């Protein structure tokens, strides 16, 4: 049905915008800590302590699926990133806190992203 193309549009059109929005988020991330996956190998309690992990290759990959529906989808896996890291890290670290500052400049971007979303429709 043309209805049918007309949803895939708008799913492929806020797909572009959620590219541009991960591509910023992750440059407030130059160290790259939430670049990959926690390594099981590495950290072989990882999952006793965290339900459901999260990072940015694989946010990538659900993006490039076409599998956020809307942009709180998105943020929720965003939320996720952040605050797994500042349960499983303790405050006086390089991980937690470079959590707290991906979130607080994050903030910013999505701020902007949901007028967007909102906006264009």
């Amino acid at each position: 049905s043309m209805e049918q193309v007309a949803m895939e549009l708008r799913l492929t059109e806020l797909t572009r915008l959620l590219r541009s929005v991960l591509d910023q988020l992750q440059d407030k991330d130059p160290a790259r800590i939430f670049a990959q996956p926690v390594s099981l190998k590495e950290v072989p309690d990882y999952l006793d302590h965290i339900k459901h992990p999260m990072d940015f290759a694989t946010m990538r990959k659900r993006l490039e699926a076409q599998g956020y529906k809307n942009l709180h989808e998105f943020e929720e896996d965003f939320d996720l990133i952040i605050d797994n890291c500042m349960k499983y890290n303790a405050r006086d670290t390089v991980f937690y806190r470079a959590a707290v500052r991906l979130r607080d400049q994050g903030g910013v971007v999505l701020r902007q992203a949901r007028r967007e979303v909102d906006s264009i429709g």
